[PDB]
Order: C-alpha cells, then sequence, then structure tokens
C-alpha cells in the first residue's frame, strides 16, 4: 500500500514543529458576508451567484501585508481556499473561466501573489480544494447539500474526477512548493450507502497524483472519520483530538500528525453580523491546549470583499505574537507532554524537558501522574525562579510560592532520562 517518502517524514516532523498556522476562507461569498454557505443555505440561482463575480474586486489587497500580519502572531504557515463548494477558483486555472483572473475585473491570481509572499518571508502555503461543488452539473448525483441551487442539467461523474485531478495537477505545478492538500466535502455524499469510500471519491488516483507531483506535500481530507491510506495528517473541526464539544468529531485519534481547526469569530468566511472574536486571552489558551494533545492549530480569519483582513483578528494576531515571542520555545518543536491535559493545562515535551502549561489554577500547588524519571530541576520559565517540588514512585508534586497569573503559568522540568512517546 502506502509507504510515505522520506522527504514526506521530514515534512511531517516539521509541520508538528511548526505548530501553528492561519486559516484563510476566501471568495467572491466574502461579497455577502454572510459565511461561506450562503449559496446552499438561501437556495441561490448557480447562474445569479455567479454574476457577482464581475464586480468582485478586492482593492485593498495586499499579499505582502496579509503574509506579515500572520508571520507576526508566530504562525508558520497558511492554509488558502483555492477552491471552496460554491465551486469558484481562486486561483487562474484552465479548467474553468469561472475564476478570479477570467471573471472579475480584479483580473489578478491572488493566490500565486500569497504564494510570492508566503516564499519571501518564510511562510510555508497549504491549499484547501473542495471535493464538494455546488455549481457544477457533472457533480452527479447530487449528495444532501446543493439541491436548491438551480442546476438543470447533469453531468458524468468521471468528468468531474478529471476536473479535480486536472485542477490539483495546475496548483502543484504553477505555485513553487506546497506545503499541504487539505481536502474537504466528501462528507457531503455520506447519504449513500457508498458514499465515503475512496473509489466513489477516487481518493487513491488524487492522492497518488499529489505525492507524484510533490512527494513532501502532506495530504490532510476532513471526512471526520478515520484517515485513509495516502493521508498524512488528521483534522478535528473545532475541537481538540478526543474532544467532541461541537458534534463535528468523535473519531479515534490516529498515528498520524494531528490538526484542529477553528474560526476566530464563530464563522469561517466573512460576516458582517458576526464581529464577536475570541479574546486573545482565549487564543492563546487554544494553542497551548492544542499542542498539550500533540495537535498543530489552524486559527482562521475571513478576509474582507476589500481585501483587508479584519481589523480586530489583526490585533489578535499581533498580540498573540507578542506572547509568542517569550513561549514560543514551550511550545514550538514539542510535543504531547507525558502528562495528558488535565482540567488544571497541559504539558508539552521537548528531549529530557517536560513544559507546564497552567491555565487554569487557583491553588498554590499541582500533582503531575509520572514516575519512573529523575526530577532533576524545576523553575519558573519566564523569571527562571526555582519552584519547590517534591518526587517520588506516585508522581511528582510543586508547591508555588504566588498562585497562577493568566494567561499560562509555564513551569520548565528538566529530567534525567527522556521523555517518552505514547
Ligand atoms: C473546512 C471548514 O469546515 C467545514 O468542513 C466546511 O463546510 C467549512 O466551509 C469550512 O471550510
Ligand atoms: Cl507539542
Ligand atoms: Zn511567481
Amino acid at each position: 500500500g502506502y509507504t510515505p517518502s522520506a522527504d514526506n517524514l521530514k515534512a511531517r516532523e516539521t509541520f508538528q514543529d511548526d505548530k501553528f498556522g492561519i486559516f484563510i476562507h476566501w471568495g467572491i461569498y466574502s461579497m455577502l458576508a454572510d459565511g461561506e454557505w450562503v449559496m446552499h443555505n438561501k437556495n441561490l440561482n448557480w447562474e445569479e451567484y455567479a454574476k457577482l463575480a464581475s464586480g468582485f474586486y478586492p482593492a485593498k489587497f495586499n499579499a505582502a501585508e496579509w503574509v506579515a500580519a500572520i508571520k507576526a502572531s508566530g504562525a508558520k504557515y497558511i492554509t488558502i481556499t483555492s477552491r471552496h463548494h460554491d465551486g469558484f477558483s481562486m486561483y487562474a486555472t484552465q479548467q474553468s473561466d469561472y475564476n478570479i483572473v477570467d471573471a472579475t475585473p480584479f483580473k489578478r491570481d491572488v493566490i500565486h501573489e500569497l504564494a510570492d509572499e508566503c516564499r519571501k518571508q518564510g511562510i510555508r502555503l497549504h491549499l484547501y480544494y473542495s471535493h464538494l461543488d455546488w455549481r457544477r452539473d457533472d457533480y452527479y448525483p447530487l449528495g444532501r447539500t446543493g439541491k436548491g441551487t438551480g442546476r438543470t442539467t447533469q453531468g458524468k461523474w468521471e468528468d468531474y474526477c478529471a476536473f479535480m485531478n486536472n485542477q490539483l495537477t495546475e496548483l502543484l505545478t504553477n505555485y513553487g512548493l506546497i506545503g499541504a492538500i487539505w481536502f474537504d466535502g466528501m462528507w457531503d455524499k455520506d447519504i449513500y450507502p457508498d458514499g465515503m469510500t475512496a473509489k466513489t471519491w477516487n481518493l487513491n488516483e488524487q492522492y497518488t497524483l499529489i505525492h507524484r507531483l510533490q512527494p513532501a506535500c502532506l495530504i490532510g481530507n476532513n471526512h471526520h472519520i478515520t484517515p485513509f491510506a495516502g493521508e498524512d495528517i488528521q483534522i478535528f473541526e473545532r475541537d481538540l483530538p478526543g474532544e467532541n464539544k461541537a458534534g463535528l468529531s468523535g473519531q479515534d485519534i490516529s498515528r498520524l500528525p494531528l490538526e484542529t481547526c477553528e474560526t476566530m469569530n464563530g464563522m469561517w468566511g466573512y460576516k458582517i453580523t458576526d464581529q464577536d472574536y475570541k479574546s486573545t486571552k482565549i487564543l492563546i489558551q487554544y494553542l497551548v491546549k492544542a499542542a498539550g494533545k500533540n495537535a498543530n492549530l489552524l486559527m482562521n480569519v475571513g478576509p474582507q470583499p476589500n481585501g483587508e483582513l479584519p481589523t480586530v483578528a489583526v490585533q489578535r494576531l499581533r498580540e498573540m505574537g507578542e506572547w509568542m515571542k517569550i513561549y514560543a520555545p514551550t511550545i514550538q518543536g514539542t510535543r504531547g507532554g507525558v502528562v495528558t491535559p488535565r482540567d488544571w493545562g497541559v504539558t508539552t515535551q521537548k528531549g529530557k524537558t517536560l513544559y507546564v502549561h497552567v491555565l487554569n489554577l487557583d491553588d498554590k500547588a499541582l500533582f503531575l501522574p509520572y514516575a519512573g524519571n529523575k526530577l532533576k530541576s524545576a523553575v519558573e520559565y519566564q523569571s527562571r525562579k526555582s519552584v519547590r517540588f517534591i518526587q517520588d514512585r506516585d508522581g511528582i508534586l510543586l508547591k508555588f510560592t504566588d498562585k497562577p497569573h493568566s494567561p499560562d503559568y509555564v513551569l520548565e522540568l528538566t529530567f534525567a532520562n527522556e521523555l517518552p512517546l505514547n
């Protein structure tokens, strides 16, 4: 079956080292400013919806400003929508004239500009690509969604698979190195009996094509189930691995590198009525919790129809970056800690070092259930002040002089041996 290349293994380890990326959902739906699902939610006719492209002009778009504001947060990569459910391509494809260059007065390939700036600025580029299409008539038979977009013709599914293959080829050919392909949407056909099989979705052909073009490119698929052979990362939508508070998960944690995706406000695409952006404290803690469960955090912003990133999102990214300036070594380059997440916080680890991230504790002591490795020292990460501890065969007890500050009271524990990997 699938044995991943060595460049692919390095790519997985670098991805886990990086820990933090930014999601970008941008399209012509940003004009309606009611979320990226508006075409299906309001049952918009595909022709009338497509008429919006000839008025799309994000005049204030600036790839350099975007990538700079994201880099400033500590994030190391950007995952951007190359084509979402509405079928509109945000790059210069030759498989359809329904794209940013040919169908709008903007006439610019924004994915190419962003790739150039990511190269220049040391940020890796990941591409989201939708298996689901609400406009094309060769997406036949239909799944659960999209029955109200006014399609009145049928094509062959083979033609749609060819279309996807050629678009994937283009994206892996004209834009430099691509960190990952992020498939989404096959959950649409989970109503038919064979709706989540690799053969209906042509997954083996597609994955093999991807890895032939760029063997170090990682593949993830947001299907919410057990990863298919060929995927290089596992995705959890709006939940940490092993949690299901949002109801879109519940699948077993595989052995692939893990990534949790989340929105900074409540919606992926720009939504003018949704201005409730999570606080900087919440976002820092979300990243720390992700890292403590051995997962990356892919945090989303939805660009405005004038081309700017929301100002509040840029503020949050800058404040997260101020925090990262001090604490990134306790997150980036680490893995999930030997003590798994607890109500008080989490732990990350690197070599012989265990970082204890105390996120939610008002007592002045903390029990760590870990034994068999001589603890040789404990200090506060920032101040370097020493932390009193008692170690025995049952575990470790840390005692604090003050009881802890927000948003993260971090202790650095140094052990004699190891730290293990479960
Ligand atoms: C990937 C994100 O979660 C879901 O899968 C999608 O339906 C959303 O539009 C968004 O792209
Ligand atoms: Cl980690
Ligand atoms: Zn170029």
